[PDB]
């Protein structure tokens, strides 16, 4: 219920900036925005590496995902008329740096696709069915 809230409001936040007007760019980014995006980062880093192991909660993940790609959306909408020695880059940047071991979780986890390839070495006939131990094996 706080996903769907989390997620309407990114939507709005875009559609303020998606037709680039640099006024609501720059007024969000002298504004508490990067602050939030720190946390949403570091809560995204922790719970899809913990939630990931339990079968039994899927949907939840999909939920968080979800809202991920419509923060990403945003950040890439802050950057459309983007100069080059622009200030939304200088403070994308240092809200980057700011949460750096966060980040490196995320993309650290991505790397996976990367897991069907190791699959067909063993197979009997191509199923996609192979044994627990097989897998280890792969």
């Amino acid at each position: 219920k706080a996903i769907q809230v989390a997620k309407q409001v990114f939507n709005t936040l875009t559609e303020y900036i998606q037709g680039p007007c640099t006024g609501n760019q720059q007024s969000l980014a002298h504004s508490r925005l990067w602050d939030a995006v720190v946390g949403f980062l570091h809560v995204f880093a922790h719970m899809q590496m913990k939630l990931s192991q339990d079968s039994s909660q899927i949907e939840l993940l999909k939920e968080l995902m979800d809202l991920q790609k419509d923060m990403v959306v945003m950040l890439l909408s802050m950057l459309e008329g983007n100069v080059v020695n622009g200030t939304i880059g200088k403070q994308m940047v240092d809200m980057l740096v700011e949460s750096s071991n966060n980040v490196e979780m995320i993309l650290k986890f991505f790397d996976m696709l990367t897991s069907s390839d190791t699959f067909k070495e063993y197979d009997p006939d191509g199923k996609g069915v192979i044994s627990k131990r097989d897998f280890h094996k792969a």
